[PDB]
């Protein structure tokens, strides 16, 4: 594929983990996108190597 990845994304603010798969992030944290189906997108974190369910409000695509 392409060399540049832009499936990165920044935290606009902390996230709340209210399950066992979703990830409460900081804000201005890194997150990856991994799927983009329904209101909710799961992700993963690149600094802590971990992956959970994260809002599309708090995490836009990097410009």
């Amino acid at each position: 594929g392409s060399p540049l990845q832009d499936n990165l994304v920044i935290a606009l603010h902390s996230y709340e983990p209210s399950h066992d798969g979703d990830l409460g992030f900081e804000k201005g944290e890194q997150l990856r996108i991994l799927e983009q189906s329904g209101e909710w997108w799961k992700a993963q974190s690149l600094t802590t190597g971990q992956e959970g369910f994260i809002p599309f409000n708090f995490v836009a695509k990097a410009n």
